[PDB]
């Protein structure tokens, strides 16, 4: 492989922060080139970035002597005065004076490397001067206007990606770079040309059929384009080239879990991603928590894809005790689990470790509310109330104060109006996002599962007859619980759900369907059968109800305390005119 392939993997590893990946990469550069100063340099930034500086700092030094990496390993020192506890003062200025003086004679790879660095930090101005000095001193170098095109792009302004898609034109026109082709694909990928973008992709694995990279981009096109098979295939594909890639193993454990519901196997895919990532990225904490969001939103509750999760969370919090999102998401996940005394244990710790970790107060009061601790969630509501200037509307809040109106049996107007701006938030935080695994981090099925079983338990049973207005909230909740099963159709909890919805709509015969989906992608599911035999009652099916009921009866014996099944027989022995039967049940 050549060099430059090895640089651009390099930095798009950077990019995302897969620091000993960063390593590996470079480890193999020396082995294949062993006299570049840029596979030493990037073996030293991973190697500090994992967490060891006793050789950062020494290799640093060693590669001072070299100028276009002596500028990026004095803002190298720079960062490492930076994230020290104790930083000392007087070497920040004697750095600050080295930098300035290599600034001066300052060199076009120089500054390529230190706006690189800059970049990774994220001080995007010093970096776009440095690019800036690197163009006037090279004459307009295609480097630098590639790296300040993906500084562009990675701005976030619409005005600077038409800038940096001509950049990316202009270094694609006269060289076949890797670097330029990735900004490229990038560019498509914001103005949502995600058929381009697939088209750049695989013109791209025409010119590097070995890019590991590229192959994940244009798996994550296909995932957006809404065909999850050619996202499978290309997973596939993938392991078939390298058996111990992230990505792909994350990508088929979504599919499992999103699509097919197979828990089974979502779990052996999901041991097998977390034994692979231990082994190879075992020092990246960060990767964990945004690898078991999207698990733990949409797992549906499953115990064993939660302990999973709950592992591999315990394992980034043991990494890195110092996160409050970490403990927040742990609580989060326990309360999931339904452990609300662990809950409890670590919204505590979450809050101890950071007051100013809003999500984890919410959880607190959250929990209080479950417990009916009535007057310490008031207090510690109304002081999150007063402090939500500095922190803004959120999601989490309006809902807790739907469930305090709840709890404080409130007019139910007024929880209807807070359940809807819940809705119009959560939606609004949706807005424009591809279908992708953010949107399963963002969309959180479960939340949304939550919020329809409290409004069933505001709605009353009692079944709307066909052409009666029904309640704007039966609308969104078809609305909601169709998005959701268009989204993640592998999920039957959301189908039993729709069923339950439509059956108090009055249309029976789509509940009807509903449940005759669920019982047949899981025959044990009592509820299903429960609402069938309703649905039966109602289509004068008496025999059918009573078929349904002894097999829901059969299925669990607790369904006997259940007073619904007590009064659906007592329904079906009105029917079938046991009058006395009916009395008795």
């Amino acid at each position: 492989m050549d060099s430059q392939e090895l640089k651009t993997l390099i930095n798009y590893y950077c990019q995302e922060r897969y620091f000993h990946h960063v390593l590996l990469v470079a480890s193999e550069g020396i082995k294949r080139y062993g006299s570049d100063p840029v596979f030493r340099f990037y073996h030293a930034y991973g190697t500090l970035m994992e967490g060891k500086t006793q050789e950062a700092l020494r290799e640093f030094e060693a590669i001072k002597n070299k100028q276009d990496v002596s500028l990026c390993s004095l803002l190298a020192l720079i960062y490492a005065h930076k994230m020290s506890p104790n930083p000392d003062r007087e070497a920040i200025l004697e750095s600050d004076a080295r930098v300035k003086e290599q600034r001066k004679g300052a060199g076009e790879k120089a500054l390529y490397h230190a706006g690189l660095f800059l970049w990774h930090i994220g001080r995007h101005d010093k970096a776009r001067e440095y690019i800036d000095r690197m163009i006037k001193i090279s004459d307009g170098s295609k480097q630098g206007h590639v790296l300040k095109a993906w500084l562009d792009i990675t701005r976030g302004k619409e005005p600077y990606t038409k800038k940096a898609l001509k950049y990316f034109e202009e270094g694609l026109q006269d060289g076949n770079d890797t670097f330029a082709l990735l900004g490229k694909a990038q560019c498509l990928e914001m103005r949502q040309n995600y058929s381009g973008a697939l088209e750049t992709m695989n013109q791209i694995i025409v010119n590097f059929p070995s890019f590991l990279p590229a192959f994940v981009k244009k798996m994550k096109l296909q995932l957006a384009l809404q065909d999850w098979d050619q996202t499978v295939e290309t997973a596939q594909r993938l392991l078939l080239q390298d058996s111990q890639n992230v990505e792909a193993l994350r990508m088929q454990a979504l599919y499992y879990v999103c699509r097919e519901g197979d828990i089974e196997k979502a779990s052996t895919k999901l041991e097998n991603l977390g034994n692979a990532l231990d082994a190879m990225e075992p020092q990246n904490a960060q990767l964990f928590y945004n690898i078991t969001l999207a698990f733990s939103r949409t797992c549906g509750r499953s115990q064993l894809i939660l302990q999973k999760i709950q592992t591999l969370l315990e394992r980034a919090f043991s990494l890195n005790p110092q996160q409050s999102e970490f403990a927040t998401e742990l609580g989060y996940q326990m309360i999931l689990q339904g452990r609300v005394k662990e809950a409890l244990k670590w919204y505590k710790t979450a809050m101890t470790l950071d007051e100013t970790s809003v999500s984890a107060l919410v959880g607190f009061i959250q929990c209080q509310l479950i417990e009916g601790q009535l007057q310490d969630a008031d207090q510690q509501l109304e002081f999150l109330n007063e402090i939500q200037q500095s922190i803004g509307k959120s999601a989490e809040l309006i809902y807790l104060h739907a469930v305090l109106a709840m709890k404080k049996n409130k007019r139910q107007e007024e929880v209807i109006n807070l359940l809807n701006d819940v809705l119009d938030t959560h939606f609004s935080q949706l807005e424009g996002l591809p279908l992708g695994i953010q949107y399963f981090e963002k969309l959180n099925p479960d939340f949304l599962l939550e919020i329809v079983m409290e409004y069933l338990s505001f709605c009353p049973m009692q079944p709307a007859s066909p052409g009666q207005p029904l309640c704007p909230l039966l609308r969104r909740c078809i609305s909601v619980l169709e998005t959701v099963v268009r989204t993640v159709p592998g999920l039957l909890q959301t189908v039993f759900l729709i069923a339950k919805v439509k059956y108090l709509s009055g249309d029976i015969e789509a509940a009807f369907n509903n449940l005759q989906h669920c019982l047949e992608h899981n025959p044990s599911y009592a509820d299903a059968h429960l609402l069938l035999a309703q649905v039966y009652l109602s289509q004068e099916k008496v025999k059918l109800c009573s078929q349904s009921l002894e097999l829901c009866l059969s299925y669990d014996f607790k369904v006997r305390d259940y007073p619904l099944y007590h009064l659906i027989k007592a329904q079906s022995q009105k029917k079938m005119g046991e009058i006395a039967d009916a009395i008795k049940t």
